[PDB]
């Protein structure tokens, strides 16, 4: 997946975006750009108003300005996004015809959408038991539950949505990087695996500090805070607050409180499994490589379209893989996901990746795990015995605000 | 601003308000804010913003809610870095200790009036029976952000009855290397696109 990293960066054109106009300047010393091929589409969430095709003619170290037909311009909500590729239109000996050189993405003007959802006539119908809480609307149900804290079960006909409960996940399966050296023979104080270790970051144990239910009028909001707690010490405090449209899609809120004296989660994310099993996975967001918030400069937004299979990366040896970034919105089956997320969803369970010693061993658990993010810690690193991530990417804000909507259909 | 929507729910224990607001210059819409209002049964109030920036416009120098109140007290306690005024750009110098001041030290005199006298990193701010609780940068000063902006020098300012409040959940980096040219860093302005920020309005 890096390798595709690799050729972004070290493409010999430089891409420089003003206004309209375009400007590409060649990386290359000795040779003219004698067949390059240069491709711009114009797409907004996904879709593309319209594409632009330029011939290119520069020297090296030549910079070449080109201005495109002006941009359509959408009414609609969203954002525009400026794709610009280089191809060649002949093959060279080592690159068939058609083969790209270089790409660059740039984002069009934002649009913001003030239209207003509301409001939908059915109004959500919540039962109460000391037991658990359940919420009606339609043929839907949702179940949540007071000793948990979390609910478990989402209900569809009919149906049963997932396997096991939705809940915050503040770890993930250590990267090559973060293990480092470190051994169980020969542990290492530095590795990121080890501070976290250290921390009982790994086995800390979810409590409910308070629970709520609330009905309102076009909607039923529900308010879970959780602690965890290692030692006598609390590693992060959680917030989440579910509220119900007359639609019924669903909205989560999720505020999440890390110590400063912790070493900083190496992500914030709840994590669900889900019986549900699909062919295909449909996002809108970075793609369709999989890409990290240190390393998603490769990545370029457009809507995604993958076999499942193709999300998981396969490793000699397992660690957290497959993360895709800045998605505005997720497609897996029946469900939709709106909001700005980092999601790898995949058949193994973090804890069997991080259990399994090499990547022939795993077996797919039934159901497929999914995993949504709000941030994700650097993958780094330069160095692998010495953790490499920069100081910027690590999530050590000590405060953490993400919401997303859980959308059927 | 124009209400995109608006509403009123109660909680068992608490009242619950929910604003959203869509700021619109010439058919562009520069940020949606949404605010939520909840009441405790205690009565204190919490409040939670979040705000929708376009990518196109310019980034907002600062992001806030502004108030005025017509107390006026002597000094200004407040538990955050002190006690000079200090911006993300430049908050080294300030360190993080309960702080109490007169009311006339939060503004800073310049020949020249812009913003000035903002405080960062601030867990809890005390002005006469308001209590505020969250991390926010305030400034507090008798002088109004427009009438700051409008005067040519700072003797001309005349202070308005009562004490302007400003609360930021986010605020620009001061700057700069050179005056002539943005000398603004990269990751001090606020182009995240989106933002959240919450604080609580406590009596006494």
């Amino acid at each position: 997946p890096a390798l595709t990293e690799a050729k972004h960066q070290q493409q010999f054109f430089q891409f420089r975006l003003s206004g309209q106009t375009i400007e590409v300047t060649s990386e290359y010393l000795f040779r003219h750009s004698d067949n390059e091929l240069l491709h711009w589409m114009v797409a907004l969430d996904g879709k593309p108003l319209a594409s632009g095709e330029v011939p290119l003619d520069v020297a090296p170290q030549g910079k070449q300005l080109i201005e495109l037909p002006e941009l359509p311009q959408p009414e609609s909500a969203g954002q525009l996004w400026l794709t610009v590729r280089v191809v060649q239109p002949n093959a060279t000996a080592w690159s068939e015809a058609g083969h790209i050189s270089a790409w660059q993405q740039w984002r069009l003007a934002e649009n913001l959408s003030v239209t207003l959802p509301a409001a939908s006539h059915a109004i959500p119908h919540l039962t109460t038991s000391e037991m658990d809480f359940c919420i009606e609307l339609g043929n839907k149900r949702w179940q949540f539950n007071r000793q948990s804290g979390f609910l478990s079960q989402m209900w569809i006909g009919d149906k049963k949505q997932l396997l096991t409960p939705l809940r915050d996940q503040f770890t993930r399966a250590p990267l090559d990087n973060d293990i480092g050296v470190s051994e169980a023979t020969r542990i290492d104080p530095n590795a990121w695996v080890e501070r976290w270790k250290a921390a009982g970051h790994y086995q800390a144990e979810a409590a409910l500090l308070q629970c709520t239910a609330d009905t309102l009028a076009d909607a039923v909001l529900i308010t879970t805070a959780h602690a965890w707690q290692h030692q006598g010490k609390t590693l992060f405090i959680s917030r989440k607050t579910y509220r119900i449209d007359g639609s019924g899609q669903m909205a989560i809120t999720v505020d999440v409180e890390v110590a400063s004296d912790t070493p900083h989660p190496a992500r914030i994310g709840l994590n669900c499994q889900l019986a549900q099993v699909a062919e295909r996975v449909n996002w809108l967001g970075l793609g369709p490589q999989e890409n990290y918030p240190d390393r998603l400069t490769a990545a370029c937004f457009d809507r995604w379209d993958l076999p499942l299979s193709d999300m998981y990366t396969p490793y000699v040896f397992p660690s957290e893989n497959g993360l895709r970034c800045g998605t505005r919105e997720l497609n897996y089956g029946p469900h939709q996901w709106r909001g700005d997320f980092q999601f790898n969803i995949s058949r193994y369970s973090q804890q069997q990746l991080m259990e399994t010693s090499h990547r022939h061993l795993l077996h797919a658990e039934e159901g497929t795990w999914l995993n949504i993010d709000g941030f994700h810690m650097g993958i780094g690193g330069d160095d692998s015995w010495s953790p490499s991530v920069s100081a910027e990417f690590q999530l050590s804000a000590g405060r953490y605000h993400y919401q997303l909507v859980w959308c059927q259909k």
